């Protein structure tokens, strides 16, 4: 009934690569951007794809709809491809959704939204706080 993912992500939780909230109606996997993407990029580094693969494996077992929200800090590293923190946050969420959709083969199950710096979980006044704000939150709803 209740979507529960922590049980499938023990190693990543212990290594502090992800955090998982198993809530009443959702499981939310928070992943710092640094665990997936190079600085200022929305491509999941080859070396870190296995982390998303473990999430895909878990999502095969808990067949709820999935929302991916992307978040930035308030200190943009603007580039040609991502001219704002908003665009980077959207692109990061969308890349995660796209990769998970392709691996599960569930078309329409994953959607994405970029939320830029509007939903911090930490201060932006330290480097470590900014690194916590740059993140995706992957929400799986009840099956």
């Amino acid at each position: 009934e209740r979507p529960r993912l922590a049980r499938f992500l023990a190693d990543d939780i212990k290594a502090q690569r992800v955090a998982v909230e198993d809530a009443v109606d959702r499981s939310v996997v928070t992943i710092r951007g640094d665990e997936l993407f190079a600085s200022a990029s929305a491509s999941v580094r080859d070396e870190f794809q296995p982390l998303l693969l473990r999430i895909a494996d878990a999502l095969r077992k808990v067949k709820g709809q999935v929302l991916v929200t992307g978040h930035s800090d308030n200190r943009p590293i603007a580039t040609l491809r991502y001219p704002s923190n908003w665009k980077l946050s959207q692109a990061r969420a969308q890349e995660v959704a796209d990769l998970l959709g392709a691996t599960t083969g569930d078309a329409g199950r994953f959607t994405a939204e970029g939320r830029s710096d509007t939903e911090p979980v930490a201060t932006n006044a330290s480097a470590e706080g900014r690194a916590r704000n740059r993140r995706v939150e992957i929400t799986v709803f009840a099956e």
